[PDB]
């Protein structure tokens, strides 16, 4: 079978990794990939984030910009701030002038707290300097080690979901039931606005705002928004946001899925 989308891509790209064979199918990749150091610079360093059932691949396209030099053996080091154990290193085994190359970083999700998702990964890139020949690319035998210190990654609860746009939220939302349904009233302390309460939200849960919900009539104080998602895992993940305005923005979130880990991350990163 021939790939025809960029989660097919990727997943026949990480499939042909050795150290991969382990892992269940993936569950998605992010949009765009983060460039992790300013532009222009020696390195360029951009990262793709995959999201498998228990674990996350950290995919990094890496281009030494300078032909008298050649990179060896790279991988990028990640130290977690939460709970995400680093588990493999995979190499760019050479990376010479101007020709990109692939290294990933493997790692669990949190065991002892599964409502951690959230996290910041500080980000070295170790390697082997070799010098070479600006006329030849021929690199000497030998080099020695060095580092490089990259911008931080974060890692967010938007990874863990994949937006959807269900037939009918009203369906959906009886349909999935309330057996693992939950509550959780949180306030906007800065936000003074529906606008742009709706905004951050839809924007922060990664989720997609069914029935026009992210559409804020004129000149109103309650509105109710209506998010749709699926879960890492596969199972569906439905949120209702009740939002009120008085001095501030006030919201009443209420989640529901047909199990019930989705829903505790949920209201756990909204507040």
């Amino acid at each position: 079978k021939v790939a025809a989308t960029r989660q097919e891509i990727f997943q026949e790209q990480l499939a042909a990794v050795p150290e991969f064979q382990g892992l269940g199918p993936l569950f998605k990749s992010s949009p765009e990939p983060v460039a992790l150091t300013e532009s222009e610079t020696e390195y360029v360093i951009r990262c793709t984030k995959h999201t498998f059932t228990d674990h996350m691949v950290f995919q990094f396209d890496c281009t030494n910009t300078l032909n008298d030099q050649t990179l060896e053996n790279v991988t990028v080091q990640m130290e977690p701030s939460e709970a995400y154990e680093v588990l493999c290193y995979v190499p760019a085994r050479s990376l010479p002038y101007n020709q990109p190359g692939t290294c990933y970083t493997l790692v669990a999700l949190p065991k002892e707290d599964p409502t951690a998702v959230a996290c910041t990964f500080s980000c070295v890139m170790k390697f082997t300097v070799k010098d070479c020949d600006p006329t030849t690319g021929e690199a000497d035998d030998e080099g020695y080690e060095d580092e490089y210190v990259l911008e931080d990654l974060e890692v967010t609860i938007a990874d863990h979901i994949q937006k959807v746009m269900k037939l009918n939220f009203e369906a959906a939302w009886d349909e999935v039931g309330d057996e693992f349904q939950k509550e959780e009233t949180f306030t906007l302390s800065t936000i003074k606005t529906l606008e742009e309460a709706v905004g951050n939200i839809v924007k922060f849960l990664g989720m997609h705002p069914c029935e026009r919900s992210d559409k804020v009539p004129d000149n109103k104080n309650t509105h109710t928004l209506l998010l749709a998602g699926v879960f890492r895992g596969g199972h569906d993940i439905l949120v209702r946001s009740r939002l009120l305005l008085l001095d501030t923005v006030t919201m009443q979130v209420t989640a529901r899925s047909s199990e019930e880990l989705p829903v505790d991350i949920v209201l756990a990163s909204v507040g």
